């Protein structure tokens, strides 16, 4: 009858984390097979970071300009190249811990676990979601760049995020494992702002189905709505528009609970218009939007 | 400027988890050196679980009555004994993954990470606290017994909890790694109830200091209180009494923020009496009590 925000076990990623130093600037990298991935601003100074020109900054570096440390062990760089906003460093040694893995570009609303690291040393793990405005509400200090986000499916680690920067609002920006930013951000410490955020409607709905599956029905009602009438109230309350694709996604959960999706939208509309007036859903006083339909399914298997 | 509930990286514990089967009953065990720890109700049936007599149930078992599986590998049991509510199983093999570790009995209000496991296979990690009534607000399904809670300090894993049961309220009960229950519970599926819970005052205060350190001062005020006058309002709002020891604990945070502890109690009193009336602290609309003073310190290093 309980429901946590749960992270993937982090052991397979812990074995891949390393320290990368260039000058006085240190951050984390990801050691897979004979390659180490890390943010490219490791080659910047304090001065360079306002408006770095990475073309010209990297041509001035050699293999021995990078110092890579896996715990006590020191890795020798034999090669180096830039891929968008990442550096790819080739090392003499192939990481014997390398898990089976994929590089994936995740979509807004999707969730993943973050392994926060400092000086190449894991310090914590937590779950988060790609906001619609392409930031994540993370917990990152200096030293944290190169920390990665990932999902684990079966034996296979799907890396989806590497950490690069914090925006003035306290949220965080980064790239996929090909070094392409999520969002319209760049890895220079100029005046950048997150655009307006929105609540992830599909995820709130999924969470309401979770509440029903764990036995709570108090917010349901006898009304239904059309997609267009629901989206009218969605804009009012800054919720993402609901699409027919989202309705199809919620099919299995709708099948498991016997509550039609647009009936659950009716319920949500009622919750957005009348508040929760002192009551909780799955222990929360607010409408939660960082559980995907897919998270709800793993979390609570049967138990319906 | 952000603040997550963060779990310890789980790799050192993942390497210790195994499957233990006796009859048709399967659960997780903890493999450290040449010993496997697991809940003793693995020897019960569906029938035995109402009122097991474990003395007599265990005398009827041999070494080969237990089947222990570490992944593909099968471990041979050479020995077995009972320690309160745990079974200790001796195996031919010493776990080559065994981390440095301690067995600790944690105190109410203290936090730890849980590695939820099914069939010996880790599935998720999350942070939680020992409630004052000796339960934890976990997320556990069938198959989850033997899942463990732990803190990691330096290189050393301090195991503090092994999971045994769910109470009618949806909260969870278990033992330390010596098999002594936290709380007045027993490992029989009789009519057991959690006693009344209380909010962990020390942790809320710690969290308010966190909010100040991450730059939020809106809830502060010009008033102070005595310990006794604060505890008068604490009973009204079902908060644990504040003691002089708790005040001493909050010293470093008080020193770092310049806000005297009883001034922060004044602030908290004001928050309990006037609500938050639409405002958040560290992103929450409610007063959070599962971060210890010690968690606040690691989370946010300097940044004051
Ligand atoms: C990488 O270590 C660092 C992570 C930042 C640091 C504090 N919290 C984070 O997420 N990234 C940067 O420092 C980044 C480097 C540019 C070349 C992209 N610049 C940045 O994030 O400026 C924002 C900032 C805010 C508060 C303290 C320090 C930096
Ligand atoms: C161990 O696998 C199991 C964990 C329970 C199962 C569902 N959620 C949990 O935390 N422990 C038991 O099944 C326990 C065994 C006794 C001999 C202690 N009995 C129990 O927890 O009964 C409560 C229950 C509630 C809902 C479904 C099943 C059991
Ligand atoms: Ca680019
Ligand atoms: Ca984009
Ligand atoms: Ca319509
Ligand atoms: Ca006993
Ligand atoms: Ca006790
Ligand atoms: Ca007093």
């Amino acid at each position: 009858s309980g429901f946590r925000k749960m992270a993937f076990p982090s052991g397979k990623v812990e074995g891949c984390m390393v320290q990368v130093t260039c000058g006085t600037t240190t951050l984390n990298g990801l050691w897979l097979d004979d390659t180490v991935y890390c943010p490219r601003h490791v080659i910047c100074t304090a001065e360079d970071m306002l408006n770095p020109n990475y073309e010209d900054l990297l041509i001035r570096k050699s293999n021995h300009s990078f110092l890579v440390q896996a715990g006590n062990v020191q890795l020798r760089v034999i090669g180096h190249s830039m891929q968008n906003c990442l550096l790819r460093l080739k090392v003499d040694t192939s990481n014997p811990k390398t898990p089976k893995y994929k590089f994936v570009r995740i979509q807004p609303g999707q969730t993943f676990s973050v392994l926060a690291c400092y000086n190449g040393s894991p310090s914590g793990v937590y779950q988060c979601a790609m906001r619609p405005n392409h930031t994540i509400k993370g917990s990152f200090l200096n030293g944290s760049c190169g920390s990665v986000g990932f999902n684990i499916d079966y034996d296979c680690v799907s890396f989806c995020y590497m950490h690069h920067m914090e925006l003035p609002t306290g949220v965080h920006a980064g790239t996929d494992l090909e070094g392409k930013f999520y969002g319209p951000f760049v890895d220079r410490q100029t005046a950048q702002a997150a655009g307006t955020d929105t609540t992830i409607t599909l995820n709130v709905l999924a969470w309401l189905y979770a509440a029903v599956i764990n036995g709570d029905r108090w917010f349901l009602n006898r009304f239904t709505t059309t997609l267009n009438d629901f989206n009218l109230v969605a804009m009012k309350y800054n919720y993402e528009p609901l699409t027919q694709d989202h309705v199809d996604i919620l099919g299995p959960l709708s099948a498991q609970t016997g509550i039609a999706v647009l009936d659950m939208c009716a319920a949500l509309k009622e919750l957005l218009q009348n508040g929760m007036n002192g009551r909780t859903i799955l222990g929360s006083t607010i409408l939660e939007d960082e559980f995907t339909p897919f998270d709800v399914v793993r979390q609570c298997s049967g138990v319906t």
